[PDB]
């Protein structure tokens, strides 16, 4: 099996590995990429994996040590891909790379290349999977593009700084984020800054996330006319499979649009 660190990385892997091998995801639904420890049984899972796919050391702290034990031939470190480095946006870069369709393409190519070397017998199927992934993703980019276009100019805050690659591609205009690190709670001042910005900049929405209780987001919005939505950067509701990455980006767009559309 291909073992992916995070569900959306698994979505990409499952598009390429479909009908070739299984895909498994380490980080459970509901858990956060920023605050996690591997299960004791995960050591053996990573050792037995055909391929391990992850973003990198500045993202999944929990992956670095086990990954270092593996052959280079058996891992894809997305953030370190030569085609990915020039696409990194800010000496710190944002590491939520799975929400970049272009980085998803680079990842798919990387996975395709490692799996064709490990399993030359599967070359035809892997080739077709790569071509189908591209076709699906292109269609989704068009659809998402058209869904999000009318939402340009509607301001909003998100809970943590996870969406930059997606927002940049699709032209959304966020006012900002509650936190960078979603475990660390926002200060009373920051919450007031957001509440002030919210009223002054006439924001449409604030977004919670399923991984964290929305109380603090609800409090910034108490008494205001700002709507409340939820974004899921980790695709908890989407199941792994050939079309999962497309379904994920479509759902995320749907989550923005559900709150932002109108009034
Ligand atoms: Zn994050
Ligand atoms: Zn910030």
């Amino acid at each position: 099996a291909v073992v992916a660190s995070l569900k959306p990385v698994g979505f990409i892997a499952s598009a390429i590995a479909d009908g070739v091998t299984e895909t498994e995801v380490l980080l459970p639904d509901g858990a956060s990429e920023h605050d996690y420890s591997l299960r004791p049984s995960d050591v053996k899972r990573l050792q037995n994996a055909d391929l391990v796919v992850w973003v990198g050391p500045e993202m999944e702290a929990f992956m670095q040590k086990p990954v270092s034990k593996l052959p280079g031939a058996k891992q894809v470190t997305i953030a370190q891909l030569e085609d990915v480095k020039p696409l990194l946006m800010k000496g710190d870069f944002n590491m939520h790379l799975w929400l970049s369709p272009e980085i998803a393409r680079a990842t798919a190519v990387a996975i395709h290349g490692k799996l064709v070397e490990l399993m030359p017998q599967s070359r035809a199927k892997l080739d077709a999977n790569l071509k189908d992934f591209e076709a699906q993703l292109a269609s989704t980019e068009t659809q998402v593009g058209n869904e999000l276009a009318p939402l340009k100019g509607k301001g909003y805050f998100v809970f943590h700084d996870a969406y930059g690659y997606f927002e940049k591609q699709f032209g959304l205009t966020p006012l900002g984020h509650f936190t960078v690190n979603p475990e660390i709670q926002p200060g009373a001042q920051r919450l007031h800054e957001i509440r002030t910005q919210l009223v002054e900049q006439k924001a449409t929405c604030v977004f919670a996330e399923p991984q964290f209780r929305p109380a603090v987001v609800e409090s910034v919005a108490r008494g205001t006319s700002v709507r409340m939505g939820t974004l899921d950067p980790l695709g908890t509701n989407i199941k792994l499979g050939k079309t999962s990455y497309s379904e994920f980006l479509s759902q995320l767009a749907n989550q923005y649009a559900s709150c932002l559309k109108g009034d």
